[PDB]
């Protein structure tokens, strides 16, 4: 397979064309293992700069059939540049690994902290709601859809920002296609799949489980989940606020274009009475 | 920008390492113009093989912001082998052009061929049917969807036999996404762009078009158009017969999941019945 993607892999100077090599970088800790590959705490070694290596192994993307999906979000996430999104500096490979350069995230996942604290207080709700919409509005100004925002997506920064990662199901949104609607079907006129709205979805309900420790739909089978998801069936509990729940009965519509801009999220009143951001 | 696909660039015996170069070809008249180029007969001198030679600018391509799409169509026509079909050989590129090596289709369009008789009958009806869902067949076989299919992407072979060309909208669908379905909206979980069942709905809007001569949710808006594809709304001219009726309206559903499967298509009564294939 070609590992000639449309990402940068020229050298970069932390302190302040030559193509990244392996040997660049001091590899330290594994911080996790992928189903491909492990990621390594790493330096760069002229500026010390730390970072995060990840290693994939060719053999084992092609066998999979999962290299296009790869090229693709490396390709995204390696043109993003936002405080609230996990940079992907470059890529670089050699006869068999595949090497994504990545920032490194210090404090984890915000699914750990959920597990740890069990559900967060409406502050930092609604200052995690202010950072996740504004790194979803710098996406959709890009015309890029995550599509798979969710609590084991969000790691944390050293000072406890947001940081949304695994672009791995994300597109780039809007024609001959078009200018015959006469023989396409309804799905493929309305496009749901690639309307930005996806997005809007899932920050209610993350938006819920923050609050609530468990999401809207839980259900202990996969057809009860999504039965209650078609129905946007759930309930509230007692301490949920009514500024909360309003904002998100706004998120989770059914039909997407009844779901509010992000700009509607950020200047929510609850959002704004509560947000540290 | 990156013009090394996954798609083959070597030199083929046609009458039966080197890398194609524009030199390897005689150049024809031009077969049509598009807007990012113009697609010419031509001529493999070695072999002396007709083919067709469509050449992009890359200027153009890139100014539309439409390379990855390319990338994408090449890739997947390149791996398809199938008489009904257009063979893409390959493809090369040099500093302002991409070339794609496509099997040339000598009779024409099926657009032209209805323009030529207005509407067709039911044997020639039922026989490009029968062509287009085994190409179809192939096709989801391939875990590929087309989703662009109509009278001007349907080329004739040298025996009158449908080609399916235009691959420029297609999707290779074959997981941590649907691990968990609580973060996923409606849409999502459905994917209704990516279900084989989108090119259903359009063989049965072709066979409407082949025996009437106008498709069924033909209006004069746009709008109106819509309203009537996502409301099923058509009817039939009295000469169309009941076994055409029922095969049409039985592709022509709303809810993807309630379309035929292709077998069925091809075993259905009237198919078998008028179709010399
Ligand atoms: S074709 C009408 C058009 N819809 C889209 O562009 C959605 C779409 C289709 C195919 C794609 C794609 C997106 O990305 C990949 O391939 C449109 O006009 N949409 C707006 C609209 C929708 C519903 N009603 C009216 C207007
Ligand atoms: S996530 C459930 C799964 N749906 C899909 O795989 C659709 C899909 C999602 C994302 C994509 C994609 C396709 O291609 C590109 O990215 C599924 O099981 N669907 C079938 C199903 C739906 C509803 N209930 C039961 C089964
Ligand atoms: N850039 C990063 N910084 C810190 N941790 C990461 C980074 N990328 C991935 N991880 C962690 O390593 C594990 C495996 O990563 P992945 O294979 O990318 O899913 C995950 O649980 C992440 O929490
Ligand atoms: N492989 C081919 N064989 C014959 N005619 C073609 C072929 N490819 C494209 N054409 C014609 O050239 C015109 C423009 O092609 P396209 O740019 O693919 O839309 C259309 O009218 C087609 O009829
Ligand atoms: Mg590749
Ligand atoms: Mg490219």
């Amino acid at each position: 397979m070609s590992y000639s993607y449309d990402a940068p892999s020229d050298f970069i100077n932390f302190s302040s064309k030559r193509q990244w090599a392996l040997e660049d970088f001091e590899i330290g800790r594994p911080l996790g293992k992928g189903k491909f590959g492990n990621v390594y705490l790493a330096r760069e070694k002229q500026s010390k700069f730390i970072l995060a290596l990840k290693v994939l192994f060719k053999a084992q993307l092609e066998k999979a059939g999962v290299e296009h999906q790869l090229r693709r979000e490396v390709e995204i996430q390696s043109h993003l540049r936002h405080p609230n999104i996990l940079r992907l500096y470059g890529y670089f490979h050699d006869a068999t690994r595949v090497y994504l350069i990545l920032e490194y995230a210090p404090l984890g996942t915000v699914y750990r902290e959920l597990q740890k604290l069990s559900k967060f207080d409406e502050q930092r709700t609604a200052t995690y709601i202010t950072e996740l919409a504004n790194a979803l509005s710098y996406c959709h100004s890009k015309r890029v859809i995550h599509r798979d925002i969710k609590p084991e997506n969000l790691l944390l920064g050293s000072a406890g920002e947001l940081k949304i990662a695994d672009f791995g199901w994300s597109v780039h949104a809007p024609t001959t296609l078009c200018g015959t609607l006469d023989y396409l079907p309804p799905e493929m006129i309305e496009g749901r799949m690639h309307d930005e709205k996806v997005d809007l979805w899932s920050l209610g309900v993350l938006c819920y489980e923050f609050l609530v420790g468990k999401p809207p739909f839980e259900a202990n089978t996969y057809q009860e989940t999504y039965k209650r998801i078609s129905r946007v069936e759930f309930t509230f509990p007692d301490f949920v606020t009514e500024g909360a729940r309003d904002l998100i009965s706004r998120l989770l519509k059914h039909n997407p274009s009844q779901r509010p801009m992000l700009r509607e999220v950020l200047e929510h009143p609850w959002i704004t009475a509560n947000s540290s951001k």
